[PDB]
């Protein structure tokens, strides 16, 4: 069913397993989860948003850029974007995790979104991941 | 003299003033300094190093990738890299800041290095900035 997600992203994965990896919560399967991709995606997003703010607010001091970036690159914002993509429908987690409300946990939603951006960067490069991420941000925060 | 720094960076600036900008400490001139470029470059470097480690340590958990990144992306390491480029020789700062040892401060050296990488990213893009940054990192710190 991940095809629906690809359509929402405007990005079709060459390696489908890579998207599944990004969608795999830590509860699901031994030694296979989205934590490394989330690490990579978070670094991607800090550059995407930092660069965006640097250009958009040419007169803003570093402190302003930093705080504005914190206001965008965070669990709440990413969980919002995740929900706009119905990510809870695609994330893989154990029965117990789902019964404990995992599909609605902001951390799980946020982590999966960041891992997806990491996965797009891995497969397609920074500039591509940037264009995808900026579209999602501009649809959710029309700043 | 600036050509010497470019030679050390193995990168020739298209816009020379951009490099000047990256080299301008906050003490030097009102409303013009390297702090915004440092912010941008720090983000570039966190991605360059995060990606490098992600691939180099394909098995490592996030905690281990983060520790390895902290071993590279830090003031002490960046100041060492800056010193390898003789960066203190090129940083612009007030007389007072210079007399107070500013060209020798690891924070100032690190900031200027990160600002230079930000500037390269700005004019040439991420992949070029990544190439330059990794050369500097590997020339200094092949053990990580
Ligand atoms: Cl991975
Ligand atoms: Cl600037």
């Amino acid at each position: 069913n991940i095809e629906k997600l690809e359509q929402s992203l405007t990005y079709e994965f060459k390696d489908k397993n890579l998207l599944i990896h990004a969608l795999t919560h830590k509860s699901f399967k031994k030694s296979y989860n989205n934590e490394r991709l989330e690490f990579l995606g978070d670094a991607v997003l800090d550059l995407v948003v930092g660069e965006y703010l640097f250009h958009k607010f040419a007169k803003d001091a570093e402190g302003d850029l930093s705080k504005l970036r914190a206001a965008l690159v965070n669990e709440k914002s990413f969980a919002k974007i995740a929900n706009s993509l119905n990510l809870g429908d695609f994330i893989l987690m154990s029965v117990a995790e789902e019964n404990n409300g995992g599909k609605e946990k902001p951390s799980i939603l946020s982590d999966a979104l960041e891992a997806i951006i990491g996965a797009i960067h891995l497969e397609a490069g920074f500039e591509f991941a940037k264009t995808i991420a900026l579209r999602l941000i501009e649809k959710n925060f029309p700043i």
